[PDB]
């Protein structure tokens, strides 16, 4: 059983890698030779409590600094935020903390990442140097299929 998160990097099919610019995750071409952000993933303990058939629910964060991805709902639409949060705190909670959770659905070499709290909103990248965001639009102007370079 998982006793710590698995770490690695994430990129999209246009080979844009996730990086931390200030306080935002941003996708940039690997060619830029920037330092990718180190991502941290851990599976929720209680998948039976969540929807089945949508992928494995995971907590998703970055390291150095330690922050977790979160779907915030202050306005009309949910938006993707980084919160100062210990991933192992989330893992230690006696019930799933839905706004920090994402369904990872694998298809071949890639995974989509869907908000558990806001169904059919997906983590996405788009153009070079744009923030990683949540979108309800699949297939359009947004990349939602990610290569998760972590040792599952």
């Amino acid at each position: 059983s998982m006793c710590k998160p698995i770490t690695g990097t994430i990129n999209d099919l246009n080979q844009q890698v996730w990086t931390l610019q200030g306080q935002n995750l941003v996708a940039v071409p690997r060619s830029d030779s920037v330092t990718p952000v180190t991502v941290a993933v851990i599976t929720c303990k209680y998948p039976e409590a969540l929807e089945q058939g949508r992928g494995d629910p995971i907590y998703l964060g970055i390291q150095n600094p330690e922050m977790c991805l979160y779907c915030e709902k202050v306005g009309e639409q949910p938006t993707l935020q980084l919160k100062e949060q210990k991933i192992m705190d989330l893992y230690g909670q006696p019930e799933p903390v839905k706004p920090f959770l994402f369904y990872r659905a694998k298809t071949g070499r890639t995974s989509t990442l869907e908000s558990v709290a806001f169904p059919d909103w997906f983590i996405a990248s788009s153009k070079r140097d744009q923030p990683i965001i949540l979108t309800s639009e699949l297939g359009k102007s947004y990349n939602t299929a990610f290569e998760l370079n972590i040792n599952d």
